[PDB]
């Protein structure tokens, strides 16, 4: 099973009990943006993050009363139409507001039951995303699309490093391909244990493909209430990036010298085949535009994989 | 019963009936559809080789101005580029794209690919959330059907064609439209069946490793390359990679006896083989500018995965 969260009174993670950290309710979520949660039907706004005044502009009070139909006019009924009641958690809805107080949000959306999640990030307003494409289809064999890979999302997005990390089929990891900048260790042909992505994170990262710690040592914002009131029940965050990541993980990437992390998962017959993995140095926030093109690339290379490992069996 | 192509007409082939389609030698035209320019240059000097005979009007240029300098003098910031992203030996399908400000013809779009020593450059004038939207919506289809419709209602959003089918093939290369979204007042093609022979053996070939091609205009004439030759081989310059390539005019006639002005559909090719077509009409003739073309690519992928994964879902 799981352990009960902190914040209800529950044991505190170890190397004992990794498989048992309830890290899909952390009750909390990244500074970087906000978070709100909203009833399915009346568009009440029932839960927001602590820090929801600085992102929206907002009296604090102002926002836990609103409704959706209120705050956002426009998107409002968009989302009725996208999210239907039924839906799985994994759909995401996207927009751009041109928001008073902050040029540009991005606003994305998923359901989890009777509850609506909305996730605020700063945002903005060519090629390189089709030339890859071509590139990666044109790697004659697994391990030239590995290297292709890693290189392809190391020039979209800067990153320090990115790795391309393949499970065994004990979940033992290992480092295939590696793109870095110069003068960083190099990791390509280790092997970690199993231990170090536990299986509840395995499972997690199977059903959502994209998670991110943008600052390995900014303090988590709590929701308030922390508990849905719908429920009286902690409010489900796997499937959104803002989520607090785990501090036993945070320890792992500020003992590694890492200052920002962010993987995508490669899914290959319903299965966690590998991931993308990034590391930053220092703290990074990658912007929701250039985070959609990773996320296309993770769907490519999981169509490629296939079609290249067809061809060696 | 399959038999080597005929030579093209412009090296005294005979001209194609209903009982010889499956030898046209639909790669070699030798000419292109008349909304983009083509050019073609040597691999390693950068020489300009051939070049559509309207080329000047799309470059802006005079054609023996162009053919007397080479890619390096004409593309200073793209010739390193394509260098590096065509290397000698690199398959026919990589393609690369670059976006260019040119004086008289404002943006256009530069598509590279490489076949052999020959490099092929085609121009063509280019101009929210809707993708990532798509892809998630696909994801979340709950078996084949459904796949199918949202995939043909997404795609007729993006364009705004008259008619986007899902033609899937079956095991003898007859076909099937299993899902379409239309304009109001067309007929249903749904559920219709129509020979192997409809799009003959060389075509799905050439359609397992080239994933798009379109007729912009089923009415334009083709113009031609010029010279028709490379003079590099004196032989057929290989057009099967370049979407400007002009459409076989026994496909065009199929086409105007429809009442369809523009066509153009994506291949689903799943475990090596063509399993489909994203098939879509217009009746007026239409031009789908690069960048939304390139939307229609990726969401050909995506559903190639997809419909993996529905299938297996199915045994
Ligand atoms: C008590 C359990 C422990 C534990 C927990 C844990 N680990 C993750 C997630 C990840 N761990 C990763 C590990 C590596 N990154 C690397 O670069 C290498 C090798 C060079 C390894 C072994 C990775 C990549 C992830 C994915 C997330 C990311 O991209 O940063 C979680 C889940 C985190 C979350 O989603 O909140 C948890 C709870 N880690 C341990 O080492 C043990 C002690
Ligand atoms: C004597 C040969 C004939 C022939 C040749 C031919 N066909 C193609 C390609 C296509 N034919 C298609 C046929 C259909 N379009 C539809 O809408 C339906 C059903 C509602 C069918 C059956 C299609 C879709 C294609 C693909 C290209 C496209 O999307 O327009 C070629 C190759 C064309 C080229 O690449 O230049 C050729 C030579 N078709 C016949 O019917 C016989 C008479």
């Amino acid at each position: 099973p799981f352990f009960p969260p902190l914040y209800l009174g529950g044991p505190e993670i170890t190397t004992e009990n990794c498989e048992r950290e309830p890290i899909h309710i952390p009750g909390s979520i990244q500074p970087h943006g906000a978070l709100l949660t909203a009833d399915g039907h009346s568009g009440e706004v029932l839960q927001m993050s602590l820090n929801a005044a600085t992102f929206l502009g907002q009296e604090p009070t102002v926002l836990r009363g609103q409704t959706l139909a209120a705050l956002l006019p426009e998107q409002w009924p968009a989302l009725q139409a996208a999210l239907p009641p039924g839906c799985p958690d994994a759909l995401q809805y996207r927009a751009t507001l041109d928001w008073p107080a902050a040029g540009h949000l991005s606003l994305t959306v998923h359901r989890v039951g009777e509850l609506l999640i909305l996730e605020f990030e700063p945002t903005e307003a060519p090629h390189a995303l089709r030339n890859a494409m071509f590139a990666l289809e044109s790697a004659p064999n697994l391990r030239a699309l590995a290297e292709v890979a890693t290189q392809t999302v190391r020039e979209l997005t800067g990153f320090d490093r990115v790795m391309l990390y393949k499970f065994a089929p004990d979940a033992t990891g290992e480092v295939i391909a590696e793109a870095r900048r110069e003068g960083l260790h190099a990791f390509l042909g280790h092997r970690f244990p199993a231990s170090d992505i536990p299986a509840q994170a395995r499972a997690l990262y199977t059903r959502h493909l994209l998670r991110l710690t943008a600052d390995t040592r900014a303090a988590a914002v709590p929701l308030d209430p922390v508990l849905n009131p719908q429920t009286n029940a902690p409010t489900p965050l796997g499937g959104a990036v803002l989520r607090a990541t785990s501090p036993m993980h945070m320890q792992y990437l500020r003992n590694m010298g890492v200052g920002s992390s962010l993987s995508v998962s490669v899914v290959v017959g319903g299965q966690l085949w590998g991931l993308i993995a990034c590391h930053h140095q220092t703290p990074y926030v990658l912007p929701p535009d250039l985070r959609t093109t990773l996320e296309y690339l993770g769907r490519l290379l999981s169509l490629q994989v296939q079609v290249k490992e067809a061809l060696e069996h």
